[PDB]
């Protein structure tokens, strides 16, 4: 958890980009009453929980979504007072913490409510929990999967208003970013069938991740759980290239050369001696490694130095890596991992493709050992 | 950086294991004057910088190695007073911080020393830096590669004792964990050749990572930079199971089921609907995802529940994943990712093999969102 402020490896977060992305979605929503609850789980997708919450609030966020009770508590402790929804399951033993901090909880079973009521009944002066019922419409993760148990949960909260405030109902789509919308339409029809058994809807009815808001807006309820698009990234990677408005990428990554040398032919570079240089090759060393989240699978990809693509050669080490340079550069020369250099640019999508993963994972894997530097809001 | 204390996902760190590992290497070293500087970079290989420093101190550590000046400063701020060596390059502009905190610095070029002296000359009351010259004997990472520059660096420090204390000289091996020792002996001969031309050796002369101390102990200098083996893990993965003393793995990983359901045939699970269930399959949901460092590449591997293997099915999500259960289990049932369950066990080496990487990366990629729980010392 030590932050490497003195090391010249940095994550750059453009808060103006985040502000514009959110404002564009608000514009996209005009003519409805739909509000935006930015999704800030996983340290705001690696961008930094509190700084992203600050700009999101300035940009017009009406509430927040997180993965864990601990993340919601962290927002409350930073003096945010908006509604906060924990999207994962919180065990019933923690309901007193949630109720005392007005944290809204996702509930996917009648059993959870029964257990929570047994606990709450023993708490003097208990104040009601704000509950969102999670409906599993085909993601298979958490939530109710039939009408009967859903209505039983609805009835149980009505029987115990001293413990439960039915605040929301929601589902999540597995394929809203798929060029084939067959399964999305199946899930949307299934959610609509299931929520139809509720005699009265709660104040929040929501289904939309970024992809749903971007490409299936007619299916929006009255909250957008805006995640990846807030950070300026296409939810689909490249599968659905066209967007209803432009996304401005918020995150860049930079470092510097800390060592530069020229080597003779056959010189072995890195662990396992897996790379052998050519004659007169220039090798640059960079203080970034797999402990920072630049995993060994990134060997053979390129960084940008002075507008030139430079291959990562040999094995990536825990804290350092080596690149092939086209000529001698001074120690301290900027290296661009993500972002623009010269007339070129390395995107998170292109890195995700090289790593055989998705950009969500690239940014979420960035270690807190790398300091985040923010533009501030113009 | 928000730690998930309320989530039932935890890393278990056995400090007694670390103590025994260090004590076994100390016994392995008896009859020499060699001391151990445990390597604590990357938050002590994901185990926790300060708790591992505390037990390593209790077990007989004489000093510490880290990757970054920031990590060394964190150790000083936790009131550790032993020598601390930064193994990576620290840029010359930070020498006042290293000098004011008695942090020893790796230096790999005469140019670094020249730039450092220009800075230090402008500092009233400057106190000398403790320098280790890093020699590149064939790793190709950082360090001197020729006799002339090394001797020029030695003479330059002697011209400026107000700024520099020549405290150590070292190299690092690329293939000390290789059953073939050919390149290892080439590096060792090359280092011995370069150090032989120093007019006088400094107080620390060191070459040894874990693999060197385990399988090439005759080549030890007077300090062991003990890394992975301190954490109970074989430096070679599975390439060299033959060890001089047993290693006790220090790290386990455990979670709980937060949701359990039985699904109909054809039910699709996870993002992209990539897994289709068979009739009556039991699906468990676990609050662990790729944002915690259980990356998407782990889909299809197994966890242990109640002594039985359970496949991670479908895509792993940012904060959650789904497994196939052999039968219904209660919510709250323990899940073992690393460690023992029943008559079975999952090791970090097995998981690294599944992930096409090394166990070093698995442990360094564990997010701080997972709390570490420590046994303490008997």
């Amino acid at each position: 958890m030590t932050v490497g402020y003195l090391r010249p490896t940095r994550i750059l977060v453009d808060q103006n980009a985040i502000y514009e992305n959110i404002q564009n979605e608000l514009k996209h929503l005009e003519g409805t009453d739909t509000v935006i609850f930015p999704v800030l789980k996983a340290n705001a997708y690696g961008h930094g929980l509190i700084p992203v919450a600050e700009v999101a609030q300035a940009a017009g966020a009406s509430g927040f979504c997180v993965a864990l009770l601990d993340e919601a508590l962290a927002l409350r402790q930073a003096n945010f007072t908006e509604p906060i929804l924990v999207l994962g399951i919180t065990q019933p033993s923690e309901i007193e913490l949630a109720a005392a901090n007005q944290i809204s909880l996702t509930v996917g079973s009648l059993e959870w409510l029964q257990e929570a009521a047994e606990i709450a009944q023993r708490v003097p002066y208990f104040h009601p929990l704000h509950i969102h019922l999670g409906i599993d419409s085909g993601m298979g993760r958490i939530g109710f999967r039939d009408e009967a148990e859903l209505l039983a949960a609805d009835a149980f909260m009505k029987a115990h208003p001293e413990y439960f405030d039915f605040e929301g109902v929601f589902t999540h789509f597995a394929t809203a970013d798929d060029p084939d919308d067959t399964y999305f339409k199946e899930q949307s029809a299934r959610f609509n069938q299931l929520v139809a058994v509720l005699p009265k809807k709660p104040r929040f009815v929501h289904v939309s991740n970024s992809a749903t808001s971007l490409w299936h807006a007619a299916c929006n309820g009255n909250v957008i759980r805006m995640g990846i698009s807030l950070y300026g990234l296409n939810p689909s990677g490249a599968a659905i290239p066209d967007l209803p408005y432009p996304l401005k990428p918020a995150l860049g990554i930079e470092s510097e050369l800390v060592f530069v040398k020229q080597v003779a032919a056959g010189s072995k570079i890195g662990y396992g001696a897996t790379y052998e240089a050519s004659e007169g090759e220039w090798i640059g060393t960079i203080p970034m490694g797999y402990a920072d989240g630049w995993l060994r699978r990134m060997s053979g990809s390129t960084v940008l130095v002075d507008g030139q693509r430079c291959e990562i050669v040999g094995r990536i080490c825990m804290d350092q890596m080596m690149i092939r340079l086209p000529k001698r550069y001074p120690v301290g020369t900027k290296v661009v991992f993500v972002g623009k250099s010269g007339d070129d640019e390395i995107t998170l999508q292109e890195l995700a493709e090289y790593a055989d993963t998705i950009h969500y994972e690239i940014i979420c894997d960035l270690s807190d050992r790398i300091p985040r530097v923010y533009t501030g809001l113009n």
